[PDB]
């Protein structure tokens, strides 16, 4: 069981109540108001406002 | 590998063809017509009509 | 931890840059422009244009 990340996509994300950006994370899904990322072994939901998707 | 749940959100869900509600479950994703929940070690997709999302 | 597939749904999917169809895969989620499938132990995101969802 493994969640293959969207190729050529890295995300920097801001956890609630912390201005420091974390990453780079892998993008697993992109919704209307949030995105799913995998930071190493942690998969989290991040509102788009707290995400910086970066193409490659 | 772990799916971190949406904080301050618990869901009660109705499996197809069973009126009894199950839960409380953790909310992992919220779409237009369905929601993703994690009931212990089981992650399932539940139509919004069969879900009771409860904020905290 | 397990991702229960949408019942009565099998998907055939085309990986980017390969015309050969793979499957059958299990449907885990259905979005606006893409779908989430599980091909054995691999969970991938597939644009709807590269997916053949088949009801049962
Ligand atoms: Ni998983």
């Amino acid at each position: 069981h493994h969640h293959h990340h969207i190729q050529n996509f890295r995300v920097y994300y801001r956890d609630s109540r912390d201005p420091i950006w974390k990453g780079p994370a892998k993008l697993l899904w992109k919704g209307e108001g949030a995105v799913v990322i995998q930071d190493n072994s942690d998969i989290k939901v991040v509102p788009r406002r707290k995400a910086k998707i970066i193409r490659d």
